[PDB]
């Protein structure tokens, strides 16, 4: 459905009204992807009048004056507080998304250790493997437990067979498909007891969704630069919500010296992946953090976990295979067989799993509308004498599978 | 000037009114950077209500439904027509800027030729060298004529000393500082006559500013995939104008197969540098191309060249060193000595050069306000018996220098 451009009104603002309609509709039924669709930023749309560009370092003002560094630096300072690094220990910037933050953090680690072996789990986001290939790093794929966590036994095994070289590591704070959280503490411990001291490994934390969310609980492996991590990224258009993709990458200031170069025509430094940078995003994220604070976010997070547990419980009671990890708003379940149902609710699918990500816009009323439809349609899919439901035990563990075999065991 | 975030109105919408004021002011006096500040996109700011995300390939719809691919594909088709490649010969996407397009095009070339030597001029944008380092390519810096063009003699010399390996080449369609245009035709010719056939070289065209502008003249070395180029990038927030940085990268479809990988949870492919992608940009660029067409752009371009020639002429008549290349809106001139004057007009500086880029928002009335101030202040800078003006002959040629020595020669 492409929309051809013709040489020279009505036809154009006609299109905006129709498109706006299809977006309202798509927004109503969206469940599959970790994007917060509850956007409360109406006062800021004045600013679409200016060409805001934070071109260069956030902490060194370029000669391009139409920028939002006041906001950007505010937001970054908040993130530094959130992850416990002090003003004079940290560098970072507001990115174009979680994949830019991954490319930045992995690049930083390659520069700390050019001979470094790179390690990540099999359930790392495609951005991580893209980065290693772009960067010509040796990528060792570490195995994974049933639930998605990195397997620190297989990790240990792999560390010891490359004991000469330093270790560069990506950890998944909330894997894309299953919503697992790599055990930072155990990973650190495993390194130390294979004779990797702090000065022979670099850890990047990919927290595109859950990295934002986890500091608002009193639970789980804390993300803090008091541990020997190297950098942490988050996507701003995931939990916080932002009309355009953005994110936040924060690293140790010591680490940024190897990337940072003066660029005379900016009167700034280039330590970012990008050149020109979105300067609306920093304002949008500043507005949100201010309106809501750590209390407003903690609420939204706790309600999202509650609503995911609800969804999971309702699915199990309908005898549909489903899992929800401890620290997660990602409900993995039996992949709907009706692919037009998949497209209507915009579900992400891998193999025999689909998932719903319960973002602030995802309400109980909306989960019920969905469970209604899914249950009605499921009845026509696996009726005798057709094959009967797929077994998700290999994906989510047999405790969570409700196929013909595993429903009996519970 | 950072802006601290505090836990919970007036204080916030107070800030927006003050910030909006400083942006109006900064927009009034901006001359140094290639950003079109004449933004006519008021009807589209409704859409800041949606989380538009073109996540994945522009031509394969992902399951995330809140996207602008209708627009994106329209815009890309227009660019394909503009650079003369047919619907079934080309792939491309709307990027986050000219640096993403550079990283994409250089990556494509590295995959066509993994053993390839990379060549660019000394006056390539910092993005180009950043890419080669990120990508661990061998970068051979080719020398440059006075005016900024790549020196195809020094090119030839360098080609022949690496005659075994294939050649990957970046060409600067409008260099950042001086506004030069690498001679594509001559570069091609030089390759052919050093025994590089089409299947042993890849050319990327960096056209962040002037790549958009040049097809609207009947002059200069035409950008066309009928010649053996590999890819062309442009920045959308440069000439066309866009509140957020964006761009357009177009390559040959044959070339994209080496990067493109299916990602099951998108139900799309990943052939981009990025993951999540701005889906407002494609709409903004679609609106602009439609309102104005090839006629509206041709006008804006011709007026920008006219206004640059004006600025240059006025500068020479005040006996201020200045150059304007043939195919350029970039007026290079004696770097103001008053750095607060530099910051007031937001000029980009390198060495003894500054420059004004004459973008559609840059009017004659505004150029005159600037020439007035510059001329008044210049009188206090080089009065006897202080040193007298710097010599820009090494930078811009002695025909364009008006120092104490070279002003005599003309
Ligand atoms: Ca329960
Ligand atoms: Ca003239
Ligand atoms: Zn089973
Ligand atoms: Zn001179």
């Amino acid at each position: 459905t492409s929309l051809t451009i013709t040489e020279p009104e009505a036809f154009m603002a006609g299109v905006l009204v129709r498109y706006r309609k299809t977006l309202i509709e798509k927004t109503k039924y969206h469940l599959g992807y970790p994007f917060n669709l509850d956007l409360d930023y109406g006062p800021l749309a004045e600013l679409q009048h200016f060409a805001i560009n934070n071109l260069g370092d956030p902490f060194i003002e370029s000669n391009y004056g139409v920028h939002s560094r006041q906001f950007e630096v505010g937001v970054l300072d908040w993130f530094a507080r959130l992850w416990e690094i002090e003003q004079k220990e940290y560098w970072g910037y507001i990115t174009n998304g979680g994949t830019e933050g991954n490319l930045h953090g992995i690049l930083i680690g390659r520069e700390v250790f050019p001979d470094g072996i790179f390690y990540t789990s099999r359930e790392s986001h495609y951005s991580i493997f893209k980065a290693a290939r772009m960067y010509r790093m040796e990528c060792v794929k570490v195995g994974t437990l049933i639930n998605g966590e990195i397997d620190c036994a297989d990790f240990k095994a792999k560390l010891l067979s490359n004991k000469d070289k330093p270790a560069i590591i990506n950890l998944n704070i909330g894997t894309t498909v299953k919503g697992a959280v790599d055990d930072i503490d155990l990973v650190i411990q495993t390194l130390e007891e294979c004779g990797f001291s702090h000065d022979r490994f670099y850890i990047h934390c990919d927290g595109a969704l859950f990295g934002f969310m986890m500091p608002f609980l009193n639970r789980g492996p804390k993300i803090t630069f008091k541990k020997p991590i190297g950098s942490v990224s988050v996507s701003g258009h995931k939990f916080m919500g932002c009309p355009t993709p953005c994110g936040v990458q924060i690293t140790r200031l010591e680490h940024i010296n190897a990337l940072s170069r003066n660029v005379e025509y900016l009167a700034s430094r280039d330590a970012t992946i990008t050149g020109s940078r979105n300067g609306h995003s920093p304002i949008i994220l500043w507005y949100a953090l201010n309106r809501k604070g750590f209390k407003g976010f903690q609420k939204e997070v706790q309600k999202c976990l509650r609503n995911a547990h609800y969804l999971k419980d309702r699915l199990r009671e309908a005898g549909i295979s489903a899992m929800l990890n401890e620290l997660s708003s990602t409900v993995v379940f039996e992949r709907p067989l009706d692919e037009e149902f998949v497209r209507r609710w915009q579900l992400a699918c891998e193999g025999n799993m689909a998932h719903v990500i319960v973002m602030p816009n995802v309400t109980i009323e909306k989960l019920d509308e969905f469970l209604n439809e899914l249950v009605q349609k499921r009845a026509n899919w696996y009726n005798d004498g057709k094959a009967g439901p797929p077994c998700l035990a290999p994906d989510i563990g047999s405790e969570n599978c409700d196929c013909d075999l595993h429903k009996l065991e519970h």
